[PDB]
């Protein structure tokens, strides 16, 4: 029997002996991660030797104001030794030995479009010190995209691209970027640049291009970003800590993330991928039964499993599609579904044409602003990835199939069923079934093949 | 740390090294069940041993017709040798041996109030090859409480109850009754001539131990032959121990006599304060009960009863679950107007509701969706209140709607730590007893009670 | 038999004969209230003599505006001889004898956040004399803290507090502010600094912090305030009439307002806690039927008996739980349960990060401006009776599913309530204290004897 | 100052030093009522002493069918030694004396059309012992007028009113009565025939003469009359005589004595001013001082009450809070009761009548009177006297004035505004005032000129 995630707990399948398993913490091992004793050593070695800039102690003097830019609880690891408490813990003792004071200090979690931080969630990212330390004070904001007294205009780049940036990463004096190298789907990287042309824009500057406009912002401020990124394992554990000028520091730590995140193991070409997506996963709870929320998850799948899967690629999913729009933190998907089932809309990428007109609503904005809930644009930032190259897909286990197939995913009700319905139909009755358990509760990578 | 159910999956807690775990079956061991190999000769010899009535053989004649009562899908088994199939096969062996009819044998499924049984839930019941053999000829009927035309008013016992039993048993040569003898919160087991009782009988005949032996004893007065009884012993994991067959009424002392061994377990050293454990979606009566307000309640209040004899007078429950306010409504398609009447009326607690039950039962859309939609008869919430007495407080730890746990009288927090520690706060000190009941809705719960 | 109040008339308790009674003023007696033949030789010798500043007509002359701040009803004596009417009347006669006309002098409603004042509010607020002298020439304003262009920015005070003012307490040449010195819940009083903080300010600048923002107005408009604040006691009579820089007679003033509202009286630590809450007290009618009113009304009678009840107190409560929300008064508080009941919220606090978004509703932010009801973020200025009391017991409800879905227990009788209460948590000998006409009267905060 | 009721608690008045004041039971006391001590030897000689029937012990043997009719829960006291308590306890010890099985007693709560008793309510009027010795038998029944298959269609009277009557009581062997005799608004007594009339009976039947003809049909139809225990009540529903035998000539008997109780002689001067106020809970139950129809009822009766001391420029002034609490769980069809009377061309009250057999007939509205403990929807039906006699009403301090503005009253803030409105235009500057302070705390009188 073979145990996949189900809502909450899990669903047994009986699949054929044939089936293989990958759970990428198990089967391909990856590089060491740093032991807890030598963390402040490599961090410390890491902020002494930055590349292409000064040390902090020599960018740094008394009254200059610093902004440090702080990724939110999307990505990441929340433990008590993660790479963002480590990091800022040591920024800090670096600016005060260099001079500069508590009260100066300002600390912005950089969401973009994610919703904004509360207090239990700076609690968790921060921790508990750096929290008491700074909460209180009002040192710490989440990024507000549409704070116009907050937004400053850079612009636009070379290629025509806005700009808009936040007012307070724009006024300091030694701005500080704080992010996670870890893999995408599309095959880029969560480095630096990425993630302060992510985070600190708004919705218009978001619809080599996050290079061009990071860069733009260096030029305008006058101070390129100072970088302290670490390479991420499965685990959320730091293996290599690199600091410094973004764009000189992205190769060297990408060199080593392609070492993590692309993992040689298929020695043949699957037929069926089998998996399944808990409810509370990625972006947050309700991801895994809100059906666009959960084409987004398959299409994630579909690209990091590409090149191991065949072409007539079948996916059996188990998901409860109970039709829990999570309404607090997504306001906007039950409008954006009932317009993509009632219009003239055959398939999602038919649905890009309404992005300005949901980015702009007001009570979706409100909503983003003081409620803590999703940008409407973030919808629109992948869903058709799925309805091509796989044959079909099924969602198993739905508590309102309705909604799985409303987006044009086939359901069924027991692994065993759908696993038979695919061989009659698609894989024929010798299919190469991939198990993948617990592949969206660890840091996903792209299977490749040993060639 | 410690693993409890919480929805579909399990919610860890950390408590303190004072903390007792009991598992119903793992704990303590239930007395030993027959082995798969020996059902053959213990079912063929209860049979060929009926208590207090002669054998089937002698009951069963040429053109006879014979009706078969079988329990609903809510606790019977439902592995590859259960009570209900083995015992249905071997008493379709024997009458086949005894010159009975095919077309003359009539399967009746007695849920009484709870849904009726669709195509899936009755292959569960009986197995593929009893399904197969029997459903397409139209010989499985669900009962139905509301089906006039095949209701028949019996009259009245001695204590002003009226009696309205399934016209197809009342009209039956031989009536046969599958039991399983398991226990109760209340103590009542549930095989014997309670399953005839509630099983058979509509709404009026419930809402009036004794009176299910008395409503069943006048049933066979009026039918003029008993009813047969096969009622097999089962342990925490639905597994037959002994086999008892015959007259329901002296039998039923017998099997008792085994039930109470089994269900009463005697593990138990200091008084405990703070009970723990989670809810699951789906258990007992079926998914949502871990998230309807009612079923919840009812759940927690057969928790209380349960463990009410080794648990002290300001005793704190903690439990787990996801309280999504999902009422399930394609199945309790009443419990949100009862709920709404709940808040909404001069009510300040639950037993303040029973004056509207006659209101439900009467309904016509919930009687149209019990009948011909498969839901419950809306007379079930009716037919939950211990908890908010002897418990001190009640904790619901994770819930998504806390709103609804707050508006039965349940106290919400976040985790088990926390909740843990209000309840150290006020209730229990700062030194309680803790008793930790993991797996306890996926089991057949038993009556916890002290070693001495 | 015991009399507590219930919505309008009066619920009846069998109380147990060890129960004691509290009743402010009636139990310990006040120190003694000002008699009414020395009310204008008090007021006289306080404006003559001011603490830390000079007369009203060594700062008054022909032409300089002034601006009197003045509270709104929900606290204060509405007699004829509040310390309101008095105060206004000496104060215009002083002005008038330095200089000033009628004409120029300008009254100020200061509710911050509570409704605006009405015609009535206004009738009861001044008197007959003052409505008619000042009202019909347009010269008595309620305090507005949504009107963008009556609003000025101070800036940030040094700890990082915003600051927004009202404008025509700004641009007069002698602002005069009348309080009232009142014990609050939470330990500090009230009028002086507090009232000039949390009175002609915003939202934003109410979300030692009062002292802070007061001084920043100060400094701003370069005219320290002129405070002529009255200790009331339990029946809003004057005690003693204070006057001049606040800073420096808010001690003076507490010195005497201790003696008052801290009681010494307490022999032994009670279990339970018996009262009962009419429907109009405090913030007007419905706070004794409203759920989030309840609650905070729960809440601050927990902190004004904290010293005086014991670890496991119990709370019994008996109010008319109509669900009668006074929409035109409160038009949030319906969708601020809704949400309370519908989301994530475990408790009372995990609701503060709605705030901003109440505040800034446009409808609500109409509602308060033009209908006089309160301002949207009232209800986040709760937890203290989850976090200490035991279990609360609201008797007499109505509908007793909002008191239910607020965390409270509820009952139908004082004597089932007791009854649960002694088996469940507090045993079969329980210290039960019975307070008569607790939201009838201006509540102390109770201590020991010793 | 003058106190009144006033929703729950009291509104105080200031009136002038001519108003007079008038309490049912203290201003005028009542005839002396036999003490506690004296009910027992009082309640066994009325019992022995029979006007016109023999003895209970005469009809009473082996294997006899007994009904006993309680009153409902609206009038009647429910002491300690109230008339039901004690009567039905003297009745059980008579007939167990006399040989009667306790199966064979049946107890029938007269409703008609009041809502159907509870568990609560049966235990307050039964008194604990006789509650615990009865109900969970099954031997307390509440009146059910729309149970079919327990109403017996008797047939006609010589005026063409039909007969329904409970079966329970039609088949019984022995059918007693308990009544309280008090008086009414129209000049009837509500013990009697008149209980046998309205407490049995379905709604066409109640579609003083009348009472007494339907009930002697119901006797000539049964073969045996019904055995009347009648016990005449003060204010305070304490009993002063007690008269039990042939109801029809014994009730001149009852009269004779509650005639002294009803009619007080307290008048010197004809008032011109009525001051009161509508408690919230009184006569029906909760929600009669709030709910506008049942306001109008109790203003009506009012003004049958004190018509004959009054003037022709009659004003009333009423302290009531009218916040549109209809009460709907005990009064759901008052509500499209009052939205038919808005919203059609009912110029006045007695307009409606037309749509009795409308509201009656209704299924949702019977379902919850026999199901949920409401009113009968023909009871609204069965309010025109106060507009036609009164010069102006005054409904003070009402909380949705637009209800009492609704039904033709006059809504103003204060007692004090109120009464200057009405000296200024109907009663002059020089009135006379009575107030009457517990008016609708106690059993009211029919007051009328001292001479």
């Amino acid at each position: 029997k073979f145990d996949f995630e189900y809502g909450q707990g899990t669903m047994s399948a009986e699949l054929p002996d044939n089936t293989d398993i990958f759970i990428p913490g198990e089967t391909v091992k990856d590089p060491d991660h740093i032991p807890e004793d030598q963390l402040e050593a490599a961090y410390l070695e890491s902020l002494a030797h930055p590349i292409g800039m000064p040390t902090l102690t020599e960018l740094a003097g008394p009254g200059k104001t610093v902004t440090i830019v702080v990724p939110d609880r999307v990505k990441g690891g929340e433990q008590a030794t993660s790479h963002r408490k480590l990091s800022i813990k040591y920024i800090l003792k670096e600016l005060y030995a260099a001079g500069v004071e508590k009260k100066d200090i300002l600390f912005i979690i950089s969401n973009g479009l994610h919703p904004r931080s509360t207090e239990a969630d700076a609690k968790a990212i921060f921790g508990e010190e750096l929290f008491n330390e700074f909460w209180h004070t009002g040192q710490i904001i989440s990024h507000d995209s549409e704070d116009q007294e907050h937004m400053v205009d850079l612009g636009t780049t070379h290629r025509g691209d806005p700009v808009y940036m936040n007012k307070y990463v724009f006024e300091c004096d030694i701005p500080i970027l704080i992010g996670h190298v870890q893999g995408n789907p599309y095959g880029g990287y969560s480095g630096g640049y990425k993630h302060s042309a992510t985070g600190i824009t708004n919705w218009k500057c978001i619809a080599n291009k996050f290079d061009e406009i990071s860069m733009h912002m260096e030029e305008k401020m006058g101070h390129p970003f100072f970088c302290c990124d670490a390479v991420l394992d499965t685990q959320s554990r730091q293996i290599a800590i690199y600091s410094g000028y973004a764009k000189e520091m992205m190769p060297i730590s990408w060199k080593l993330a392609d070492k993590r995140t692309y993992v040689h193991w298929a020695e043949k070409k699957y037929d069926v991928l089998v998996f399944g997506m808990p409810q509370k996963f990625h972006y947050g709870d309700g991801m895994g039964t809100n059906p666009i929320m959960m084409m987004q998850a398959l299409s994630a799948q579909v690209l990091r499993f590409k090149r191991v899967m065949s072409d007539n690629c079948v996916i059996i999913c188990a998901s409860t599609c109970n039709g829990y729009f999570h309404d607090e933190r997504w306001p906007y998907l039950r409008e954006l579904y009932d317009l993509f089932q009632h219009d003239h809309m055959n398939t999602l990428p038919d649905m890009n044409r309404l992005g300005e007109y949901f980015a702009t609503n007001e009570e979706y904005i409100r909503k983003y602003r003081y409620t803590n809930a999703f940008h409407p644009f973030h919808g629109f930032s992948c869903g058709h990835i799925a309805e091509m190259n796989t044959s079909a897909i099924y969602i198993v286990g739905a508590e309102e199939p309705g909604y799985a197939r409303g987006m044009g995913l086939k359901t069924r009700a027991t692994f065993e069923e759908a696993l038979e319905d695919a061989k009659k139909k698609y894989v024929g009755q010798e299919p190469n079934i991939l198990a993948l358990p617990m592949t969206f509760k660890k840091a996903a990578v792209h299977l490749c093949m040993k060639d």
